[PDB]
């Protein structure tokens, strides 16, 4: 029967009568037309569903109305309105105008007839345009997909899908232009790239991956919300979606950002060179060695698991096309070669460059001291605090190792990797507190085993607390007992000294209270703030004790105190901007994704990598230079606190 | 049109003519009938395919002939014969006999008519019986599935599928009894458990998982062999398959095997008790302490990555139903609780029980030595070899830590976990060689860091060689250089002594040559044989040097030598029986799965865990007791080699 587009057809189908409709249309060359078939049935009997068959030249598509979904825990869902887009045939210029015919056959085996309504329409907005936002709606029984053709200049695009509400949750899949299109929840993840989506989704594609420089963006709504961190839930679950296809940054942005990263850090090298030059002009005109290596060994022992894991996770993402596995920022994930997010790795360059600079600065001090000790300078031998540079070498190397470990985490950030980003800073903050204590008490043995053992136990507490003590009121109660007791014990060792000890313990008790009351899910970041607080508290205690003892703070140490405080306040702010959350579902993390802040390449977490290295670098300089005033004062006179 | 079952229908379909067939059958209660629809079209034009629609009461099924598959690297496959089993409806006794009607509609849009052949048949062997082998055939375009109902007495079954040839490779999926059945490669992995299969597959199921105590066993043949370690490849890819449903072992087998494992090892405790009792009757009638703890720290540092990984892999297996992720011996993987293969973890009880026994043996001699020294015994003080039991405590605790590390690996053995099965044995073999050298050269410092560092570097070489040096002629050439040079340097320090050194280098050179020519993919096991070989060579050198120096081998040490040699020969044999291979694909590894050898619970790899612990336990006793004859001899008179 000849039928018209955009015309709603009603009918009753029983065993005897089947209703057939014929739609003929012409597709002009270089023009793609998609036909959407909508059938709905208001029939109580699901024992006798309305069966819809759409036959085209090269394909037959069949479905049933009401569409039934099997839910978790034996939940049943039925969708009375079912809509499908028929795979489009694109006429090349050579083929010419193509006359195509669609047959929509409607049948039912019901003894009394079952009613249905049919609307077949042509999609006027099937093709998606660049930098244009398109708003649409999808349902579990009404999946939608659209066509995008890569423009010549554009060699890569990002697919940004936004929703106002978290649920129902969807799947955004990118597939090549070949029939069939997998737009059902039972085959959508078979082919191509896909992401789970509650509120936001971002898929980055390259032209070389797709033949014909075109793809289909498929939007499938799940009958239930379980895979996307939701409780559950026969009635329309319409999701209002907006999708925009934006070109990615050009290769020039990669060059400008890599140069910027190296240059800000190399600027520090120039600044150290200028200071060194002034001393050279003045000169002409006028806790051990197994520690540098130990930090390496500990880092390598710790790097091996993550690196082996990276391979396997990277493998599974590439094959399955599951962008769910790695918790990238997505909105600012910039790919170089294999790396999905090169920008994250590049941000860790400062840790390596700044850590290296520190080793060179420490070395000059060691070489100069050693030369002075040989010359038997009175000041080198008997004036000032005895100088040991071993912990300083470990600190510099640890900063570099932190950069490498953080970069490894960023190859695939996820639940198995969560610790590695900020963990080595527990070692960095731990080493810095020994250097403070060793300054006055240079008699502390400090075995290599003790560092390795402490790190292992601290990480053991960290990983165990995240996995098994996620939010339990029990775990946080026990941990608060250790935290407070550790603070009491430490305070008595490292420490008006009494008033300072009270302030010192109180800050730790306050932190324990915040943790107990708030129960943060990110125990790794909470554990990190425990080491940062105690590092800054002991550093502040040292400065206060230095002032009460009338010891001076020279301009070079004093500037580093201001820079350390300013950089720590700035770095912590960018640390508190959560752009992805491995504790939640992949769809929940993606709601936190943001467009990146600096040079269109670096996000808030990238700035935290720049500023954490600079804050840690300037913290090293405070320890290195603070007691340089005493170099004139006799060691005998020098007090001990 | 009324049509007959098991009758082949021919017809020509053009735009004008569609051919419709009606098949009616009666399903008796408590009787399941499945109908298979076969359509084959020998039509050159794939632009105009034959479209087949099979409509039933509940659902409608449609497909096209020839069936087209999109292959990797743009390969195209077409199958003129397509066959499908229609979702059976099971009549309960209450419903009674049910008269069901099937409509098979055949259509084509070809201008000249396209021929087809149709056979609709009822499957007389749809239901699978217990302990009965059923042989069938499946094709990429002709998937098959069958029904199994759990017997009342049987609470769990294993699905064993066997094929004579590796390719074409298949997917065996287990799904609940609900329509639709996902029997296509684009939806087979959506629901239920599934395994990839080349030659063998084994799926273990429990009755509690399935409602109705029934499931579908779905067999889907892949159009290509890539996922199963093979290459490409329009023509039938028929796979002859045999599937048997066998009940799993009863809970009594779990109890009898757990008791056996504890008892053989506790028997050793009784044997040590009997020896201790005889000495107590005789008595009445007449390289340091930071090492025990260090091995713990190293093991914990090493246990943390694997344990965190276990959680995430175990998660993904449970959700997706993908049995391909872990590399168990599925033919004897027995589950207890959350563990998929409990027998693999129980087999590691020998390490902890025999490692604990050795610590009690060392402790006695440590206590009796200190008690003597307190009593100023002449023989304890000036006769015999200086006694340092510190490395014995490390060896005993390392054996325990190897049992827990090997048990953690067997929670989910895979490519990310490879090292954990045998890596700590490198530590054990290395500790045992230091104890040998420390015996006649008591003045060796042996720092804790050195053990940790050596382990880290040795594992770094092991993991790097497996991942990046899989079979390269380059990597094995460099490694043979280190292996020859390391053994050449070691031979000079520890080793007619000259003839022995020559024999000692030839064995290492031979091992290197075997590796160089053979290029084993399992570098972890090859690395293990390097440590075992040198441990037994240095042990044999010590015995030979003991005999040439006219020093006796007492009966207790001498028995341990025989037991160590016999157990090492026996353990190595069960080590060479590869029942699973993480280096290959999951389907390739399943080809080596075997039914398990001992008590219907333990396979060849489980026996290697029993015998490796016993060989390592008796190796410890050789070191502990060998020089107990020198206790009467004065320390000065004792030679050093
Ligand atoms: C690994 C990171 C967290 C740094 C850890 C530093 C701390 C926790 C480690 C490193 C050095 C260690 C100390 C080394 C020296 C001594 C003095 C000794 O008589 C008692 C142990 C004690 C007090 C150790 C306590 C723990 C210790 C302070
Ligand atoms: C905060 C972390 C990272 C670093 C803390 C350094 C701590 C662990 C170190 C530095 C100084 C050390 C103390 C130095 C002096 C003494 C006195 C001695 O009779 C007992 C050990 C004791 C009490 C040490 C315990 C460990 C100690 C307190
Ligand atoms: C988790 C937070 C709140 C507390 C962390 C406590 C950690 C840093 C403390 C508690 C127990 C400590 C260990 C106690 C025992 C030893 C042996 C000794 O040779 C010093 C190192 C070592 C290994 C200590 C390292 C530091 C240590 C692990
Ligand atoms: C704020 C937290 C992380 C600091 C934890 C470090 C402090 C409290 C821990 C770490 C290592 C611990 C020390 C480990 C070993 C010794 C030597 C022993 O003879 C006295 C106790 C003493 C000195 C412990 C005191 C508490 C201790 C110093
Ligand atoms: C895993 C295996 C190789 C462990 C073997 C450990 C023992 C047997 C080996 C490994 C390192 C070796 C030592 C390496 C360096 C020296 C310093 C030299 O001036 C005397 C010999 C001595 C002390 C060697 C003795 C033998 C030695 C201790
Ligand atoms: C089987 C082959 C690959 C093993 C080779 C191991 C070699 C390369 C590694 C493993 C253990 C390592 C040693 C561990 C202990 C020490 C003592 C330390 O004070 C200096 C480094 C030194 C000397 C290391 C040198 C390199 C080393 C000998
Ligand atoms: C752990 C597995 C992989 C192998 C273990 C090897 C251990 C036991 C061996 C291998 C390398 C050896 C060290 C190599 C370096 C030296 C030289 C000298 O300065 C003291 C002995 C010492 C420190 C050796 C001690 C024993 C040692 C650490
Ligand atoms: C694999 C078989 C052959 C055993 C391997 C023995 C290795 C681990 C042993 C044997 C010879 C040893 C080396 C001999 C020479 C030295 C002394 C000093 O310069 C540092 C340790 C170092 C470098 C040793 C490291 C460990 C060593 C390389
Ligand atoms: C004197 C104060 C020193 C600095 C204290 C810092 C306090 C940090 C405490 C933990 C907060 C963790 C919860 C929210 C942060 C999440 C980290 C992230 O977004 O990646
Ligand atoms: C004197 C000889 C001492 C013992 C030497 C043992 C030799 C072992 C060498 C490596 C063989 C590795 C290749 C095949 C074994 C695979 C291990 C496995 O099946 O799990
Ligand atoms: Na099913
Ligand atoms: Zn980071
Ligand atoms: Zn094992």
């Amino acid at each position: 029967r000849g039928a018209d587009f955009d015309h709603v057809y009603s009918g009753v189908v029983n065993l005897s009568t089947e209703n057939i409709y014929s739609f003929n249309y012409t597709s002009q060359p270089d023009q793609v037309t998609a036909v959407r078939v909508y059938v709905n049935s208001s029939s109580e009997n699901l024992n006798y569903p309305v069966l819809v068959v759409v036959r085209q030249q090269k394909e037959v598509l069949s479905w049933q109305v009401p569409l039934l979904f099997q839910g978790l825990y034996q939940r049943s869902y039925n969708y009375q309105e079912v809509s499908r887009t028929l795979c489009p045939s694109e006429a090349t210029n050579e083929t010419g105008p193509l006359q195509q015919l669609i047959f929509v056959d409607v049948a039912s085996m019901a003894p009394l007839g079952a009613q249905y309504k049919l609307l077949v329409t042509k999609l006027k907005h099937f093709q998606l345009r660049t930098n244009v936002a398109f708003h649409f709606t999808a349902s579990p029984s009404q999946p939608q997909y659209f066509l995008y053709k890569f423009p010549k200049d554009v060699d890569s695009v990002i697919i940004k899908v936004v929703s106002e509400m978290a649920y129902p949750c969807s799947v955004v899949s990118v597939q090549n232009i070949m029939c069939p299109v997998y737009d059902l929840d039972h085959n959508v993840e078979f082919n191509g790239v896909y992401q789970s989506m509650t509120k936001k989704a971002a898929i980055t594609l390259q032209k070389k991956d797709f033949p014909g420089e075109q793809f289909f963006v498929v939007f499938v709504i799940k009958p239930e919300d379980y895979a996307c961190g939701g409780s559950f839930f026969n009635l329309q679950r319409k999701k209002n979606l907006e999708v925009t296809i934006v070109p990615s940054i050009k290769e020039s942005v990669y060059v400008k950002s890599s140069l910027f990263s190296v240059f800000i850090f190399l600027s520090f090298y120039l600044g150290c060179l200028l200071v060194g030059f002034v001393h050279y002009l003045r000169f002409q005109r006028k806790k051990y060695k197994i520690y540098f290596w130990n930090i390496i060994t500990i880092a390598v022992f710790y790097a091996l698991p993550v690196i082996q894991l990276v391979i396997t996770y990277q493998t599974v993402v590439n094959v399955t096309g599951n962008q769910d596995i790695c918790y990238y920022n997505f909105l600012c994930a910039h790919p170089l070669g294999v790396l999905s997010a090169f920008n994250n790795i590049l941000s860790n360059l400062g840790h390596v460059l700044l850590g290296f600079l520190f080793l060179l600065i420490v070395l000059r001090r060691d070489i100069l001291h050693r030369r002075a000790l040989e010359a038997k300078d009175i000041f080198a031998v008997e004036y000032g605090i005895p100088k040991h540079f071993g912990l300083f070498y470990a600190m510099g190397i640890a900063l570099m190792m932190e950069g490498v470990l953080s970069a490894c985490y960023h190859v695939c950030p996820n639940y198995s990797n969560f610790q590695f980003d900020t963990s080595f800073m527990y070692m960095i903050a731990g080493l810095c507190m020994l250097k403070l204590y060793q300054t006055r008490h240079p008699d502390i043995n400090a075995s290599a085993y003790s560092a390795y053992a402490s790190f292992a136990v601290v990480i053991m507490v960290t990983v165990l607390g995240v996995v098994f003590g996620k939010n339990d009121v029990w775990f946080w109660v026990i941990f608060s007992a250790i935290h407070v007791l550790a603070s009491l014990a430490l305070s008595t060792q490292i420490y008006d000294r009494m008033v300072l000890l009270v302030v010192g313990n109180l800050v730790n008790w306050s932190f324990a209270l915040f943790g107990l009351i708030y129960r943060p899910r990110d125990f790794a970041s909470y554990m990190l703030g425990i080491f940062i607080c105690n590092l800054l508290l002991y550093l502040a205690f040292y400065i206060i004790m230095k002032l009460r003892s009338s010891e001076k703070v020279l301009p070079v140490p004093l500037f580093c105190i201001v820079a350390t405080a300013v950089m720590w306040a700035a770095a912590l702010y960018f640390f508190f901007q959560n752009l992805s959350s491995w504790e939640g579902t992949p769809a929940e993390s993606r709601e936190k994704n943001r467009e990146c802040i600096l040079l269109d390449f670096f996000d808030d977490h990238d700035i935290w990598h720049f500023l954490s290295a600079t804050a840690l670098f300037f913290s090293f300089l405070v320890l290195l230079t603070l007691d340089d005033d005493l170099d004139v004062v006799r060691r005998d006179q020098i007090p001990v606190f």
